[PDB]
């Protein structure tokens, strides 16, 4: 199910058959100041069947920094980057409102206790995590972050904004979508982060692993990355890392960044992509 | 392109490879007897067309004239009161209807809301999509969204088809809307026209050519009791494509009217008749 695979099959699409974008985007290099272009295509999709944790070989992806951003979202449920902060994480400081905060995005939205159950207000995740043991069968296990009342509000609208759950057969099959998504740099990082949240949420609720499914809205690439991305294309491909889980958490609320770890993550070599801004 | 042969692939799938629901305690029950009403399904399917016919069944009929009058109460009038449904002429969301006639804040109502800040003034989501469509083309945020977390519990039900999303790329304006789940025989038939005709107004209005056309469905599903007409069905004779014709002259999208739109030589199958699940 290697998440190589798949990768490569759509950034070879995306260079052979991707849409240009120039009075569309304004995307100035932060190296030599240059525009940034993209090649785009519309409507992919990835699919694991979680027999092996989806992350990259033929170039090493941030594992850990995708899951402190991960608690941060869900677990903590904050909009504050100063939290972030103190999880050794700092690549959202460049949104960091005058609060400090995201304005009411990402956690934010996922910690708004909207949601009527048993006489009290409760928030996304909670209504959730007692509505995949409590009701299974539903159609309606989603967790929405794109809040049409309060887009104005937030310094930055989310990429990966909606996931629904399915509880089929005593499994628990994930589905995100990801409006937007840059294929060289946030893609893997998003893929292997959405997989550990269902792992978790699997293991709380004490359902076995169903499919994995990454769906991706705009699927783009900046034409500067394609020299590398060619060169990744042939890279070698190894077999997938283990991750381990702390067996013992039983709470949802109760993992911490110490529970995970990464067995055996053996990749290709460095090859970083320039950021533009 | 052609709606049928797809259809028949998602059928034919979730008849092979299907999930029952059938050892859970489920809320859809049977209006005949009351029985429950247990679902086969399949994750995730997707149906991609490319415009050059409209995405429509032939196998059996589908309700147009309902599916864009419902269509235009929900997005143009965005309404969520159902007496205004039933001044067109439709009477099957009647039982859906409060006290006060409306089904609550869901549907048109999320998509009156004034949310969104253009110019110093609040627009709505479809003024705002609108605007943009035109003014911002390229932004990859061209997203509706009728499932409103604050507002879920306020809904005298929760939609299907919940959101969208449009792509403006070398003047084609391509859509993409998902639906959390589908009932293919009798719900699947009626949404995906139904958007595709929304693609094609908001398309002549903006000035683009059609693009794709996508439908996602979360839960892709049939109730059990449905499979031997979809049986039948998969074995009747398919139709050319029908052609939809939309008054060419209509440069304003609030300016339609059910009047101006007409399939013209639409063929189709027999009556097949499907139980209702409540």
């Amino acid at each position: 199910t290697q998440f190589d695979k798949q990768y490569n099959s759509i950034i070879k699409d995306i260079i052979n058959n991707g849409i240009s974008d120039e009075f569309d985007v304004r995307t100035k290099w932060d190296s030599d100041g240059t525009p940034a272009h993209t090649l785009s295509v519309i409507s992919k999709q990835m699919r694991f069947d979680n027999s092996e944790v989806p992350i990259l070989t033929t170039k090493k992806v941030a594992w850990k920094t995708a899951i402190k951003e991960l608690l941060w979202i869900w677990q903590l449920k904050s909009n504050d980057v100063n939290d972030l902060n103190m999880m050794g994480v700092h690549i959202w400081d460049q949104w960091k409102q005058e609060d400090g905060t995201i304005g009411h995005a990402y956690g934010f939205q996922l910690g708004k206790k909207n949601r009527s159950l048993n006489g009290e207000k409760v928030d996304q995740v909670d209504y959730l995590l007692h509505q995949l043991k409590n009701n299974p069968s539903s159609r309606r296990h989603i967790t929405m972050l794109w809040n049409p009342d309060e887009l104005d509000a937030m310094a930055l609208t989310p990429c990966v904004y909606e996931t629904q759950w399915y509880v089929k057969h005593g499994k628990l099959h994930l589905e995100v979508r990801a409006r937007s998504n840059d294929m060289a740099l946030g893609n893997p990082f998003n893929v292997f982060q959405y997989n550990v949240l269902q792992r978790m949420i699997a293991q709380v609720t004490g359902y076995e692993l169903g499919e994995y499914i990454f769906n991706i809205g705009d699927c783009h690439v900046y034409t500067r990355h394609i020299d590398n991305l060619k060169i990744q294309m042939e890279r070698e491909q190894f077999e997938a890392p283990e991750l381990w889980i702390n067996p013992e958490v039983k709470d949802f609320y109760d993992f911490t960044i110490d529970d995970f770890k990464l067995i055996n993550y053996k990749h290709g070599d460095k090859l970083l992509f320039e950021v533009a801004v």
